[PDB]
DNA sequence: CCGACAGCGCATCAGC
DNA sequence: GCTGATGCGC
DNA sequence: GTCGG
């Protein structure tokens, strides 16, 4: 950490005012890839020359290392920092709900401060509300006795309702992360293929694990839960996936993004196309044919003839 | 030089 | 009322 | 902002 800290910290905070800000997406994530190529090298940087070796490290990133390494900070940052405006935008997309164009719009008419946010309730839609509400409990980290602990409480509701169906709680839990920042639930039932959902959010509202609602409708539910006692409120999603495209939607949800990045180029060269739902054959001239069966998460590593991947060592 | 960079489910906004 | 765009989370 | 056609 303290190896490149202070690049890393000062690239996140760059991404941040891209993200936010300037809302240009595809400069936040530039500087997200950065940083993380950064954070994995284990040595010491001592110019940006160094730096720029590494992919996703450019000219200007360089040069930006250069000046933090010869001053200890940005002077572009630094003005960023002063700046009220820039920073009270920054501040607002913390809340759930609030994104660059919501905390540009209450800024512009004076609302800079979660207390500005309380004193103009009516301004803000349902979602808002909630990520208000829960502002503290949204940016605290779920450590993993707890995940399994609410692991525990969806399993058991889920098979509760019907027991043919099945549910997967993904992400990086699935991965073995010591911690984790939500909850993502992989719903499905034997009956559907390409109201089931409502069902099972339903039964958990029933006895009290999920207390509020920020998304719902046919497939995908987006809400907060809670442990019984008292425990931060936490956020859950739930997807409804049809039996047939299970296991991918279970690969994918499950990563990591370079994992999955990595698996659909070896699976390029083995002759099969993998997204978020299907894997298909390639024909000799690259027409994709029919979505191939797959019943389990190892079948889908079958098809590419690799070697099954534990879910504990996709971290790349 | 210049386009890709993930994009889908859902809520809300803009326009008819 | 509707359709399509925009915003947001992940 | 960086990469690559
Ligand atoms: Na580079
Ligand atoms: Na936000």
């Amino acid at each position: 950490e303290t190896l490149n800290g202070g690049i890393t910290d000062m690239l996140t905070e760059l991404a941040n005012f891209e993200k936010n800000v300037s809302q240009a997406i595809h400069k936040y994530n530039a500087y997200r890839k950065a940083a993380s190529v950064i954070a994995k090298y284990p040595h010491k940087i001592k110019s940006g020359a160094e730096a720029k070796k590494l992919p996703g490290v450019g000219t200007k990133i360089a040069e930006k290392i250069d000046e933090f390494l010869a001053t200890g900070k940005l002077r572009k940052l630094e003005k960023i920092r002063q700046d009220d405006t820039s920073s009270s935008i920054n501040f607002l997309t913390r809340v759930s709900g609030i994104g660059p164009s919501a905390a540009r719009k209450f800024v512009d008419e004076g609302i800079k401060t979660l207390e500005d946010l309380r004193k103009n309730e009516d301004k803000l839609n349902h979602h808002q509300r909630i990520g208000l509400k829960y502002f503290g409990d949204f940016e605290k980290r779920i450590p993993r006795e707890e995940m399994l602990q609410m692991q525990d409480i969806v399993l058991n509701e889920v098979k509760k309702v019907d027991s043919e169906y099945i549910a997967t709680v993904c992400g990086s839990f699935r991965r073995g992360a010591e911690s984790s920042g939500d909850m993502d639930v992989l719903l499905t039932h034997p009956s559907f293929t390409s109201k089931l959902l409502h069902q099972v959010v339903e039964q958990l509202q029933k006895v009290h694990f999920i207390t509020d609602t920020l998304s719902k409708d046919e497939t995908k539910f987006m809400g907060v839960c809670q442990l019984p006692s008292e425990y931060p409120h936490r956020r859950i999603d739930i997807r409804l996936i049809p039996k047939d495209q299970y296991y991918c939607g279970v690969l994918y949800f499950t990563g990591s993004d370079i994992f999955n990045k990595n698996m659909r180029a070896h699976a390029l060269e083995k002759g099969f196309t993998i997204n978020e739902y299907t894997i298909r054959p390639l024909g000799v001239t690259g027409v994709a044919g029919e979505p191939l069966p797959v019943d389990s998460e190892k079948d889908i590593f079958d098809y590419i003839q690799w070697k099954y991947r534990e879910p504990k060592d996709r971290s790349e």
